[PDB]
């Protein structure tokens, strides 16, 4: 297919993106380059607003965000709430979804701005990348960290008031406690989730809004910077 | 060291134990055997009541339960409750703890009966076992499944009464929803965890006990078979 390729500039972009991610840590430039040589890279541009990946569809590749901003969009069971979380390049999408019993994407990913991604097929990951000890160690570390962090949270001390309960509810449904998040949730549903009442929840949400930590809209809570909840 | 070795009987025991575990799925007998040949197996017997592994100590090996019954013992933060879960051979202990940022054991493991285990050093796992595609795939599947299952539970529909809340509290702190579990927890602490009151919790715990699903003792709840809570 009609193609322009300047390999030096191509690899610089890779050095500036993929090589900066934990999956590629511990690799010198030359080895990183040799590893990418052997795989088919699929570069795909998406317009603002376009769905890059849809939850429930099979994950059959490692997709990397190279440039731009995306939104992770994750629905609770029966869509009782939806969390929208902003992510900036560079980023590896759901490394955990490449393996296991459910090899479907757990969340949807939407182009917030114009976005550039690159994908590598699961076949190339297993057959090529996983044959190198550093790559497989790095991958194993990523997925184990996720399992360790999620497990650890089961054993925390409990929250002691509604404001801390609410804050924990927010933070525990974020991949990272920094940046903008929106929770789309009707009041009836939120009350049920927190096992409290509309009136108590309403009061507490208004205190948070008054202290500049969230904004309240129709069936929607904006968290401009989740770090400020810590 | 004075040693008796009958290799045929040794390998039969391995066929009957390790080979039956998900980490070794998809391997024919001959390949399984060749893989074990290349590693140093450390066989250790423990008396009933002895601590096999202590939480907070570094995980520097894969430890397998070959014969007998152990108790997993896991403390919440500040020991506000402790969960004791019975596990029968064969079983692989905390595969997830071999990698990641926290390479310490998350739980303690205690010999319930006399127990036989075998351990393989992390060095032999990385250097030998992880060089084989089926082994590394299996391991990656195990840890990803754990991460996927824990994540999935964050997005469940909420419980709608105290009995379901309590049951979820129990089940979510079990590795499996079958078998005997004990929760060591003072009433003050449990109330805090469930964000409810002693009186309500007491009522509900007594209904469960009356229906034969748990037993109440001093600062302790026995669940004879957790499957019966489903």
């Amino acid at each position: 297919s009609d193609k322009i390729h300047h390999h030096h500039h191509h690899m610089e972009t890779m050095f500036d993106t993929l090589l900066q991610l934990p999956l590629f840590q511990g690799l010198c430039h030359e080895d990183f380059t040799s590893i990418l040589d052997k795989v088919k890279l699929h570069f795909i541009k998406h317009k603002a607003g376009e769905t890059i990946i849809k939850s429930g569809n099979p994950c059959t590749q490692l997709c990397f965000l190279l440039k731009g901003e995306i939104s992770i969009v994750t629905n609770a069971k029966e869509n009782i709430y939806t969390v929208i979380e902003q992510i900036e390049a560079p980023y590896l999408i759901e490394p955990q979804s490449l393996f296991g019993m459910n090899t479907n994407y757990a969340s949807s990913y939407v182009a917030h701005t114009e976005v550039h991604t690159v994908c590598i097929s699961k076949a190339f990951v297993l057959s090529d990348l996983f044959r190198y000890d550093i790559f497989r160690l790095n991958y194993m570390n990523i997925v184990s960290n996720r399992a360790q962090n999620l497990y650890s949270r089961l054993w925390d001390e409990p929250t002691l008031d509604l404001k801390s309960k609410i804050i924990r509810f927010f933070l525990s449904h974020c991949e990272k406690p920094q940046g903008e998040k929106t929770f789309k949730v009707k009041m009836d549903d939120l009350a049920r989730c927190l096992d409290d009442t509309r009136l108590n929840i309403s009061k507490t949400l208004n205190e948070l809004q008054d202290n500049g930590l969230i904004e309240l809209h129709r069936k929607e809570i904006l968290i401009p910077d989740a770090q400020k909840l810590l």
